[PDB]
C-alpha cells in the first residue's frame, strides 16, 4: 500500500542517519573528543584534524560500541 | 499489507535499540570511557563505577551527539 512506501522511507532515513557523514558508506562508530560529535566511521575520523560539525580541534577519537551496529555476520 | 507489518517491526526494533539499557525510557547519549560502550542515557551513566556490558572500570563518561538525536 502507500503506507508500505511511507514506512520504507522512514526506515531508509533512519539507516542513512547511521552512516558516516563524510563517506556515506560505512557505519558511524567514532566520537570526536572532546566536542562529542559522533558522525564518522573510523577511517574518516582518523583523517580529520577538526570536527566536521562544529570545527572544534579533535584532541583524540573514541571508538563507540553502539547497540544498533550491524555487520556481514 | 503483511509487508507493512514487517517494516513496522524493523522500525520498532531499531528504535528500541536506541534507548538506554538501564531505564529503557531515555535515548542513549553517553559513552563509558575508555571501553567505549555507548548504551546509557546521561542520568543512568552518571552513577555507574564499571561498564554494565564489559565490567571495565569507567574513568569518565563522554556525552555524545548522534545524528538521530
Ligand atoms: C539515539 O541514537 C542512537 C542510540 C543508540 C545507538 C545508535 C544511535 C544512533 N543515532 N545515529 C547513529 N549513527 O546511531
Ligand atoms: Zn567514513
Ligand atoms: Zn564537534
Ligand atoms: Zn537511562
Ligand atoms: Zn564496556
Amino acid at each position: 500500500s502507500q503506507q508500505t512506501r511511507v514506512l520504507q522511507e522512514k526506515l531508509r532515513k533512519l539507516k542513512e542517519a547511521m552512516l558516516c557523514m563524510v563517506c556515506c558508506e560505512e557505519e558511524i562508530n567514532s566520537t570526536f573528543c572532546p566536542c562529542g560529535h559522533t558522525v564518522c566511521c573510523e577511517s574518516c575520523a582518523a583523517q580529520l584534524q577538526s570536527c566536521p560539525v562544529c570545527r572544534s580541534r579533535v584532541e583524540h577519537v573514541q571508538h563507540v560500541y553502539l547497540p544498533t551496529h550491524t555487520s556481514l555476520l
